[PDB]
């Protein structure tokens, strides 16, 4: 998957004008647009045909699959026929959920981003303990795309170890949360970032100052 | 608690609006408490939310199973219970705080939170099962009151109600397609959740007759 940038916005805004108005003025900077439940919850699902119409961007729909098997496969139909490219899905519940998720991408010619460790605080209870051997799941399946936190980098390149070179690691938690976006980019091939862009008093020198950091990255 | 029909909480993932419609429709004198999830959800919109309430007057169960960082949890749940939703599911394994965003936002909107704790399917013994005791013993500290727990694994789901104890509210999916049994499920659970064994019946009111039948002596 070829990043602009290696900057994929997250538009988390609630509000389908403010989101495609934010999302038009930093168009120049990215082609890959990750879309969670607070737009899609607020706005529809036809939110995201909108995004390709307007925009010809990638849509990541960041949804965090962590349903039984059955209930996994439905969410991914709906989500493929919204016209996503891509879906995030949770590896905690196990490996019959994530390749529930599998089957229905290749039917549909997407793409399944598995996520292993989270960015936040309450990650350290339950998923860090576990995400190794996510990933270690994630590469017996047949994972090629994954998530991993910018909050911290020793476990984003623990990571990178596991899934090897030629997998695609993308990274939330960058600005906000406190990642840094050339420390990330050590380990990962794209950083996630969301309200330091969306919530900008400028949105476009944001992306654009941003970009400037780590241009030597590019 | 929630004071559910018949102790019996219906699935509704069919993911057709017309179809959805006339089997909720179908089972409404057995049942007053409906599960949307992601399927109905995202196939027709979060304002099926408002059809059913419309159609039906049945409480809403919005089974989105939260499990993203703390900011993002409370857009969720916020434009959930925008919607018209009465609860919300919400998972564990991601942490106190996770859990804690949803518990604020269902507290200062006046609605509920439904901690799954144990998953009823077979992967789930991979990561959940070994976090699931203390996922709940934190749902406790917490002051979550409502949980979600495993038809399929009497043993764990006796063991949850152990550890939220006798007043806290727990419903239990995974009966029937999955292979639990309603009236050994009900020795724990306060009601449980059948999805597919009625909606996917020739005829779904009987087949809800016929489970509430087998139930009717813990009614
Ligand atoms: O571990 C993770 C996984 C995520 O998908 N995310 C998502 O990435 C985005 C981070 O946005 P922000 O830059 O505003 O912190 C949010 O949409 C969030 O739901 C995250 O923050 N941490
Ligand atoms: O551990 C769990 C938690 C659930 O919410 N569920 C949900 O409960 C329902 C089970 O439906 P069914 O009776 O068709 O197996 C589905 O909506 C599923 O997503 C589950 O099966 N196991």
């Amino acid at each position: 998957m070829d990043v602009m940038n290696r900057l994929i916005l997250a538009m988390d805004l609630m509000n389908r004008d403010d989101a495609l108005r934010v999302t038009g003025e930093v168009r120049e900077y990215i082609d890959t647009v990750k879309i969670g439940y607070p737009l899609v919850l607020s706005e529809g699902m036809d939110i995201i045909a909108e995004f390709r119409k307007r925009f010809g961007c990638r849509i990541i729909a960041d949804f965090k699959v962590a349903d039984i098997p059955e209930t996994n496969e439905k969410i991914c139909r709906a989500t493929f026929k919204a016209g996503a490219d891509a879906i995030t899905v949770h590896g905690f519940p196990g490996a019959d959920s994530v390749r529930a998720c599998l089957n229905v991408a290749e039917e549909m010619g997407r793409e399944v981003f598995l996520l292993t460790e989270m960015s936040h605080p309450g990650a350290e209870m339950f998923i860090q303990g576990a995400a190794d051997e996510i990933a270690r799941m994630g590469v017996d399946l047949g994972v090629k795309n994954y998530v991993g936190p910018s909050t911290r980098p020793e476990r984003l390149s623990r990571l990178r170890e596991i899934i090897g070179q030629d997998s695609f690691l993308i990274s939330p938690g960058v600005g906000a949360q406190g990642g840094d976006p050339g420390e990330t980019l050590r380990f990962a091939d794209a950083i996630i970032v969301g309200r330091s862009i969306y919530l900008a008093d400028n949105p476009a020198a944001a992306a654009a100052g941003i970009i400037e950091s780590i241009k030597d990255l590019l």
